[PDB]
């Protein structure tokens, strides 16, 4: 037995942001598309689509990206909903980037990320992909199986 979902957790609302120079919007959406897809497939609610389309950022804006980004997503929104996740594309070799992101999610928007290599996006291999699934899940309050 590889692990499955035993409760899929819910994504009704997400949005994408990039920071790979390496990764033209397009990919990013498509990328986030099969992860969408698989994450439903797996037993998640995933809206097959962002609340927003994905933005391109330079790693030295990550604060600002991310703020008006949150800022103009839950906006966007029904009152009183909110962003269920933020899938995030890195460059292979981010340096501070990765804490910078995870510190501003956590402690000041408090939003669900999940982060992803430019070398996996390129790839957008099924078994990557169903490993990312199983990441968000846990992190949106579903359940996964034990080996
Ligand atoms: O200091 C770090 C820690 C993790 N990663 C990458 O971020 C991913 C997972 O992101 P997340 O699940 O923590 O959101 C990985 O595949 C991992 O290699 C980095 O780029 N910098």
């Amino acid at each position: 037995s590889n692990k499955k979902m035993i409760n899929g957790g819910t994504v009704n609302n997400w949005i994408c942001i990039n920071f790979s120079r390496q990764v033209q919007d397009n990919l990013a959406r498509t990328f986030c598309q099969e992860l969408a897809q698989m994450c439903y497939v797996s037993g998640m609610a995933f809206n097959p689509e962002p609340v927003l389309p994905p933005v391109s950022a330079r790693p030295e804006q990550v604060e600002k990206v991310l703020k008006t980004r949150y800022h103009d997503a839950t906006s966007k929104l029904s009152q009183g909903k909110e962003i269920d996740l933020l899938i995030v594309i890195l460059p292979d070799n981010n340096g501070s980037l990765y804490g910078d992101l995870k510190r501003i999610c956590e402690t000041e928007l408090g939003i669900v990320s999940q982060c992803c290599l430019t070398k996996h996006v390129f790839k957008m291999s099924k078994q990557y992909m169903a490993n990312v699934a199983l990441k968000i899940n846990v992190k949106v309050g579903g359940r996964n199986t034990v080996l």
